[PDB]
């Protein structure tokens, strides 16, 4: 019950407000609250998805988070043949994804059929990857899903969504050069949990684990980045393995190239430990 | 109980913080000056805004000071007297003071009122004004330059809120200028602008170098560093902080990061080449 001409906003002690020019959604679905806005055309946002109060995609700057993710981890494997996105459900890391011309298939898998619903109807430019047939969308629980899933079947596995048994799923059905990218976290918010996270993954049994920080304007405090894990030893993520700037599809890229990859992986001072 | 930042050239936006206290609200001769405290059940501590835009918090003042301090000292190859345009609450200043080679930093700040009230509320930002190697000026900077002298400056580091032509001219031949220079999220085209008019004033390069400032609007702001002599390339570091005894003090800098601050994301890249 968001209004046009009313202001949407987002909450300890901050918030953000941004003005509802016109409202296209605003529900609670089976799993979540989901809300798109068309919002002030006087500002830059166009249109605006929240889920439980938090933004998630802005047509903005939809393509950093998407392309950090589809590309940092595409372009650090040797030749990424099947793919698996968990979350995901707006279609936007699997269009960079696709855009990989050695992908043969990408799994993508997100709990909230409504999510891909209304990213088909009011975010036709993120969504439309999902209708490509090199990709077999699901609904369902990527928990069950890594389950049931055997043992050696995903080259990358990207965790695009909003415990131990779950990240040693993730080791066992990648392939031994597998790449695994999780879950974005912030260096202002979360850097007790991503400092965890980051041992955790290593204890799980993957190799190398290195956090890539990018610029997300929406993000609370206006970054994030993504823990991206390697299975086999030896392998350095920071440097890209098949640089994008050699693939027909680089200069279509809006924020990622090889140059924000390797600056990606550079942290301030009080979080270095996290990569050393 | 908030206080609410929004500025007219972004329409229907708005960012608000929750006042636990109210340290001092009043005009100044130049400007709105607004200090409180902020929540204590949130990061930033005391705040700090100028004509409704946060300028300073206890949380993060460290980014934006460290940046414009260190990138632009260690891109000289000695820097012994700077120039500070602004910064009247002593952030830059305290930076450039790490640094054993500076004999000298002036300061000039067009309100006195700032630098008062940052001695009172911000006593670890502003404790640099009573260096003995600084002299605090209250005064507008525009005139200051134009009655300076040429080749009295190694770096000119201007932290604001015919100019340009007075900072190259008192600047020494390898002087490095360094400016405040706006977001790529809100003003980008403000940016290109600023970029081509220092380059042509006579500046020989500028490049942008972007920092994570999570207080401001969108999460980012970025300074132009802008080099008097060619084949100045300021995107890799002169004078390795590592190399400085001061060096693992810093909280945001160091040369890992001052590389990568100048790599911008594909559709800003156009700032730098
Ligand atoms: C919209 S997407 C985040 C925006 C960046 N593209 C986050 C999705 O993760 C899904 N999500 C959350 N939990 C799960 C589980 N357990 N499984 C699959 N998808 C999940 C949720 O439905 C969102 O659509
Ligand atoms: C607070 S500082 C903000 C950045 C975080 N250190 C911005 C300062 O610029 C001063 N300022 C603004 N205009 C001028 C001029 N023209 N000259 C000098 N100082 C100036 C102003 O009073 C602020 O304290
Ligand atoms: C003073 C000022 C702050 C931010 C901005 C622009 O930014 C935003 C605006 C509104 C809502 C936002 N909500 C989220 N989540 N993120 C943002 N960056 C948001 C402009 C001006």
């Amino acid at each position: 019950e968001l209004i046009s001409g009313g202001w949407f906003r987002e909450e300890p002690g901050q918030a953000m407000s941004l003005r509802v020019e016109k409202v296209l959604y605003d529900a609670p679905t089976k799993f979540q609250h989901l809300t798109i806005f068309e919002s002030d055309p006087k500002g830059p946002w166009g249109t605006v998805m929240a889920l439980d109060g938090c933004i998630q995609v802005t047509d903005y700057d939809e393509f950093v988070y998407h392309e950090v993710l589809g590309h940092t981890s595409l372009c650090s494997h040797p030749k990424p043949e099947r793919v698996l996105i968990i979350g995901g459900g707006d279609g936007g890391v699997l269009r960079e994804v696709l855009r990989h011309g050695t992908v043969e298939h990408c799994d993508l898998v997100d709990i909230d059929g409504e999510v891909m619903e209304q990213s088909k109807q009011h975010f036709p430019q993120i969504s439309r990857s999902l209708a490509d047939p090199r990709a077999t969308v699901r609904v369902g629980d990527g928990l069950a899903f890594v389950r049931q899933t055997p043992d050696n079947t995903y080259d990358v596995v990207i965790i695009d969504t909003t415990g131990e048994a779950f990240y040693k799923d993730v080791l066992r059905i990648l392939k031994p050069d597998g790449i695994c990218c999780n879950q974005g976290e912030s260096i202002w918010l979360d850097l007790e949990l991503i400092e965890k996270m980051s041992r955790f993954i290593r204890e799980t049994g993957f190799a190398s684990v290195q956090y890539a920080l990018m610029h997300v304007p929406t993000y609370p405090c206006g970054s994030i980045g993504t823990l991206v894990c390697s299975k086999k030893a030896g392998v350095d993520v920071t440097k890209p393995l098949r640089p994008v700037e050699d693939m027909p599809f680089a200069k279509d890229l809006k924020y990622y190239d090889s140059e924000m990859h390797k600056a990606s992986f550079a942290l301030p001072r009080f979080a270095r430990h996290i990569n050393n």
